[PDB]
């Protein structure tokens, strides 16, 4: 399925080239250009557990989920891929553990050492 294929199939976006974040584009946005640092940043995204299961989605809250790029407000692996996308674009990524939630997890849904998969859409991106 998807997640075996971003894993088997997917870029190394890392600047350290340890296959820490792979993604593959699924479908193709907008011209040039990718959000910058600090940018206010609007996504729709479905997360994946390596068990299978949806442990969460913004399109079941009817509401995009904000945040401020390149600030930490978020795991790392998102912070690096989002800031490689264009408006428009669709993309998978596949997160190991160093560049998600580690040996802690976040309690209740994400168990210790846990690689996640992730469907992401960039909606928008604002300089506020
Ligand atoms: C609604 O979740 C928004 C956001 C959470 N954070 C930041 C964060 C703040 C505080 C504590 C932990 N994490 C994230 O970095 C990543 C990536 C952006 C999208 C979301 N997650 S998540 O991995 O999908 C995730 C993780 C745990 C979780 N528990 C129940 S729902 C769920 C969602």
């Amino acid at each position: 399925g998807a997640p075996a294929t971003v894993t088997e199939q997917g870029e190394d976006i890392t600047s350290k080239k340890d296959r820490g974040v792979l993604k593959i584009v699924k479908r193709v946005g907008n011209g040039e250009e990718t959000p910058m640092i600090g940018d206010k940043v609007y996504v729709h995204y479905k997360g994946k557990l390596s068990n299978g299961k949806k442990f969460d989605s913004s399109h079941d809250r009817n509401e995009p989920f904000v945040f401020s790029l390149g600030k930490g407000q978020v795991i790392k692996a998102w912070d690096i891929g989002v800031a490689t996308m264009k408006k428009g674009e669709i993309c998978h990524l596949l997160c190991k553990p160093e560049y998600a939630y580690g040996s802690a997890g976040s309690l209740p849904k994400i168990p210790s050492n846990a690689t996640l998969f992730f469907e992401i859409e960039l909606l928008d991106f604002k300089g506020e």
